RNA sequence: GUUACGGCGGUCCAUAGCGGCAGGGAAACGCCCGGUCCCAUCCCGAACCCGGAAGCUAAGCCUGCCAGCGCCGAUGAUACUACCCAUCCGGGUGGAAAAGUAGGACACCGCCGAACAC
């Protein structure tokens, strides 16, 4: 009875656009939206566990969802790390959850950026894939900036089915990110 | 009986794998639609589980073709060696490799269950 906003734009007129703009042979080959992946690593654990709680706190509040924290996979001296010390948090999506973030964050960060410029094509990997990260958490509404004790780091990443980049920056842009134009 | 079907199975388990190419949705197979109730996410219906069959075979699977790569493999010879030898010095009989070579090769088969025919 309730539903996306793009889930229905998917659903219409994104699928026939793609499709009218690539001739596929079949209807589905049309690629879709597979994870959103929202994650963070400090490194500053192995010295305090006390930021990784607050980093948690910033997910929790961004998404509602419990993120989890993983240890050392390895252990590097280098790195003053050892397995075992928890140093990376996760928090993932599926479905109308991943819509409905991803409209609230082109609504809200996106426009929200501070001198934003628009993101380019070429830190795709031809494979339909694309992921970077956060200059700051604040850009968000339902975070408290009047809390926020130490810029932090936040990443809420995105995913394609496509087979190669072509379709993937298609139909990337016709969901509307602001790419670059060169 | 046929089948361009699904499960379980075999086999000194790659002649049976990998790679590229083409094709399958009647049923079955996958993907698939949504999470009140079972159940699960060290979060997520991603995995699993559950309700249903709107859609499509792209992916995966299958089948067919390709020697690009894996792969099997002669005869022959060579290496090797059991035994015996001749005043060292290597031969006589027996056993006979590895690699390389012509080539072979894009599995075969069993029991049930599904669509066409009797
Ligand atoms: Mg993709
Ligand atoms: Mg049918
Ligand atoms: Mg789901
Ligand atoms: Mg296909
Ligand atoms: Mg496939
Ligand atoms: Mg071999
Ligand atoms: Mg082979
Ligand atoms: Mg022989
Ligand atoms: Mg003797
Ligand atoms: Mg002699
Ligand atoms: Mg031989």
């Amino acid at each position: 009875k309730a539903l996306p906003r793009l889930k229905q734009r998917y659903r219409e007129e994104i699928r026939e656009a793609l499709q009218q703009e690539f001739n596929y042979a079949n209807v589905m080959q049309i690629p879709g939206v597979v994870k959103v992946v929202v994650n963070m690593g400090v490194g500053d654990a192995a010295r305090d566990a006390k930021l990784i709680n607050g980093a948690i706190n910033d997910l929790a509040l961004i998404t509602g969802q419990k993120p989890e924290v993983r240890r050392a996979r390895k252990s590097i001296a280098q790195f003053k790390l050892r397995e075992g010390m928890p140093i990376g948090a996760r928090v993932t999506l599926r479905g109308d959850r991943m819509w409905e973030f991803l409209d609230r964050l082109i609504s809200i960060a996106l426009p929200r950026i501070r001198d934003f410029r628009g993101l380019s094509p070429k830190q795709f990997d031809g494979t339909g894939n694309y992921t970077f990260g956060l200059n700051e958490q604040s850009m968000f509404h339902e975070i408290d900036v009047d809390s926020i004790d130490r810029p932090r780091g936040m990443d809420i990443t995105v995913v394609t089915t496509a087979t190669n980049d072509a379709e993937g920056r298609a139909l990337l842009r016709a969901l509307g990110f602001p790419f670059k134009e060169n």
